[PDB]
């Protein structure tokens, strides 16, 4: 593939192409993936990523105490501040006003802020259409969207024939479905399309360290296609300091891609 | 396949068993699939169909005025009186703490009054488990889960396949897992299983669904939109549904 560089002055997404700049300018693939209960604790984290990462993932649904006022605002603040993008986990899965209530309303009003989200390709590219136009109606700011396309989880029926559908349905709108969440180049580049390939459940090999061995190396996935490494507890859980873990992992995933 | 009433008296999911008794009690395999934007034409609509529903589908996604209080508390009320189970739609499709919590808290707290709930197989083995242990932690009323084993808007990718892989996702909880937001019979009474094979998209007519293995048929806006009576309507398809599911040949 060519260069962030390059992919950011030719993409057709807008968030794409910010997203892009970001991890050339910030030299940073690393996208963090912070799943925990407190917008305390969550804030303290992101203050310390902030420098490492080109994208902060977040998961609202599971914090005890979400709010527009103490939550959203600062996490903005930071994203402006740090320059990264947001990225929700809610993985969404329906169509129509549902999907785009779902992704406008409720006490997360998602659209309003997070730069960022995913979606499940089994219900059709209705998902793509719905949010697409939710997007429009909520905010001027650019909006972007990734497909499900492979799934990590134990039993998953992301199969090949599933991962093929999602893609295609991906091909219905370059301006919005920037990429996918998958463990693999998912090509389109002979078609006109630069999709951005986000890859979670990934570790550095740590001596001594079972738990994080179960998990693919920054080096493997970036060395088969991902663009950007999701890494989540690895950064901050087990008494870990976060900016350190930051650095290593920033480090470790630039170093891979420059060696691509 | 057995009747409702037989089994009702051998399923081992008490949620599913309850089901079955208030579909041959009441001579109804009708759900009322209500998407409505306000609590109040929720409850209007609710009151006109009770008598005539066994399970009725709650859209609180794109209800403006959601509330425990005074969308919760009154249609409690209303499952109690009419004797009905209430089947909340949104479609989960997550595992662990996040899948758990989209079910137990956020402001809807689904898991504390949804008999019913529906989820996305996609995401393998851990969406059923998650789910389970969330209805357990939060109640010990009877809760049940339906797999969306065939989706039925437009390129879905619910394939042959990905029905397959569903299907066998819920046989790891017969317990748990009452069956499928289905089109067809999928099968499973050779190694055990009683599945409640609800299905939507239903005006395919009433006959050709109950016919095809439906048990129970799913009517939406067909009951209440187009200035629709719904009391007449709720009628008019349950004696449909009945009337199809009287006629189908039972397991002897």
């Amino acid at each position: 593939k060519a260069t962030y560089k390059e992919r950011a002055a030719t993409h057709p997404s807008p968030v794409a192409a910010k997203l892009f700049n970001i991890m050339h300018e910030k030299q940073t693939n690393l996208c963090a993936s912070l799943d925990v209960r407190t917008t305390k604790e969550l804030l303290e984290l992101v203050e310390a990523l902030g420098p490492k990462i080109c994208l902060l993932k977040t998961h609202v649904d599971i914090l005890t105490d979400f709010s527009m006022e103490g939550t959203v605002k600062p996490l903005k603040a930071l994203s402006a501040k740090y320059n990264f993008l947001l990225f929700e986990d809610r993985k969404f899965a329906d169509i129509g006003n549902t999907v785009k209530l779902q992704y406008s309303a409720g006490v997360y009003r998602i659209a309003e802020w997070a730069d960022i989200t995913n979606a499940h390709g089994v219900v059709g590219p209705g998902i793509v259409s719905g949010l697409k136009q939710a997007a429009e109606e909520v905010t001027k700011e650019p909006r972007g969207l990734l497909m499900l396309a492979e799934l990590s989880c134990k039993g998953s029926l992301a199969t090949g024939e599933y991962t093929k559908g999602t893609v295609d349905i991906a091909k219905s709108d370059k301006d919005f479905v920037i990429g996918f969440i998958a463990q693999r180049d998912m090509g389109g580049r002979d078609e006109g399309y630069d999709w951005l390939i986000m890859t979670p459940g990934v570790g550095l090999d740590d001596k001594g360290d079972a738990l994080g061995q179960q998990y693919r190396t920054v080096d493997d996935v970036v060395s088969t296609g991902s663009d950007i490494i999701i890494v989540g507890r690895g950064l901050f859980a087990k008494g870990r300091d976060a900016k350190v873990e930051g650095e290593r992992y920033r480090k470790a995933g630039w170093e891979a891609y420059l060696r691509r």
